[PDB]
């Protein structure tokens, strides 16, 4: 159709559960990549015919690639930059899964028809945006704020910044459209090339040495996400990429529980990289990923832009506001609203927490108040108690998911003051 999403409209973040990546033959990316990939996560392959998914399908065996995560879409392509042009995931009408297609910012007629395909493919709707997009230049937190370089308007300039807000407020529920001038001074202007939400309190800024011309304005763009309150209440924890020479080190790409990150030397600096994502993301496994000698990876286009995550048509879905910090109680309630988009029974919907950080976390039911929402009161803590806790949930469709995604390695943290 030509109507937006039935509201409300809630744009998925790449640190959300996915239920496969998306890639395209001819390839850009090496094959130790989509065997690391395919290791344990599904892999599908855009081809052009039948014969082209059987060349693969060789390819893939003679290299050792677990086949039974290998998934193929038939569809004409332009291009391997499926970061770019594939459609956007979001959630709509309260447990739905839609996607959002757009006007590809480039002349690639294959490329911009491309999510129908996708879409079709997954069995789910999908809704056209008529704005000039790339994906390269789009990242959401998954609760309604999203990050773009300033083409996002030049590109649109026929649109009002007012209009422009208001379709990805109407296609994706975006109610914080933060565009802003791009700090790299190079021509592709896409925010996978600078910045990344690891998480929805965590952001990768690029940086660059003191002596680069781009060194200050990637300085003010840190500060800026520094000064600014994140999603959960607390300031963003900015995290820095160091690239001593134009390594694309914010172009990785969140999958489930792992983080590939394109490296390109020296190794030393690679391995600096790797250690920013390792402190910013405990419990992730953090994968440094070489280039393919045919297709290497480029400052201006590397891993994030020739992959696509594809979101859980059936996503068990945990909306929750922590509760961080110095707490003044007297009573400490969590709460939580989790929605089955696969319409499966959810039990049991649990906190799991730990007191004074020792022993095994601890498993609480908590109580449904009303259809899919849940709350849980913290009892029996003292003054200066201090608590780590997750919310963990399941339905009778197998999906069983934790927030924050990644679970027990990186809980919420607060102190009860008692106040
Ligand atoms: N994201 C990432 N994107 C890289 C795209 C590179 C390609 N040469 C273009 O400019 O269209
Ligand atoms: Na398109």
């Amino acid at each position: 159709s030509m109507n937006p999403p039935a509201g409300p409209v809630r744009a998925i973040a790449e640190y959300e559960r996915s239920a496969a990546v998306l890639v395209r033959y001819p390839f850009g990316i090496p094959m130790e990549l989509i065997k690391e990939l395919a290791k344990n996560d599904k892999v599908i392959t855009i081809v052009a015919s039948e014969s082209q998914k059987n060349t693969v399908i060789t390819q893939y065996t003679q290299s050792g690639v677990n086949l039974s995560n290998c998934d193929f879409i038939i569809a004409k392509t332009d291009s391997y930059w499926t970061r770019d042009y594939t459609g956007w995931f979001a959630m709509y009408d309260t447990n739905k899964v839609g996607l959002v297609d757009f006007i590809y910012n480039r002349p690639r007629p294959n490329d911009d028809e491309f999510p129908k395909y996708e879409a079709q493919y997954l069995g789910i709707e999908m809704f056209g945006m008529k704005l000039k997009q790339t994906g390269g230049n789009y990242m959401t937190d998954g609760y309604g704020s999203a990050v773009q370089s300033h083409i996002a308007y030049t590109e649109n300039s026929s649109l009002s910044q007012a209009q422009v807000n208001q379709k990805m407020k109407d296609y994706l529920g975006i109610t914080h459209h933060d565009v802003v001038q791009d700090p790299n001074g190079e021509y592709i202007n896409h925010v996978d090339c600078w910045g990344k939400y690891l998480a929805p309190n965590k952001i990768l800024i690029r940086k660059v040495p003191d002596n680069h011309p781009q060194h200050q304005a990637l300085e003010d763009m840190a500060a800026y996400f520094a000064a600014q309150t994140c999603a959960w209440g607390t300031k963003y924890e900015v995290y820095r990429a160091l690239a001593t020479n134009e390594q694309p080190y914010t172009n990785s790409l969140i999958l489930n529980n792992r983080v590939f990150v394109p490296v390109n030397g020296p190794a030393s600096v690679d391995n600096d990289a790797l250690n920013v994502y390792k402190t910013a993301m405990p419990g992730y496994e953090i994968i440094g990923v070489k280039g393919a000698s045919g297709t290497p990876w480029l400052g201006t286009d590397a891993l994030h832009c020739r992959t696509h995550e594809v979101a859980d048509k059936g996503y068990l879905y945990i909306k929750h506001y922590p509760i961080l910090g110095e707490q003044a109680g007297p009573d400490y309630k969590i709460e939580a609203d989790v929605v089955s988009c696969a319409n499966a029974t959810i039990s049991p919907v649990q906190c799991y927490y730990r007191i004074n950080g020792s022993g095994s976390f601890k498993a609480a039911d908590m109580t449904m108040e009303s259809t899919g929402h849940y709350t849980y009161s913290f009892t029996g803590l003292n003054k200066n108690d201090k608590v780590e806790y997750y919310i963990s949930a399941a339905d009778n469709s197998g999906r069983k998911e934790t927030y924050p995604f990644i679970g027990e390695p990186d809980p919420f943290k607060f102190t009860c003051m008692n106040e």
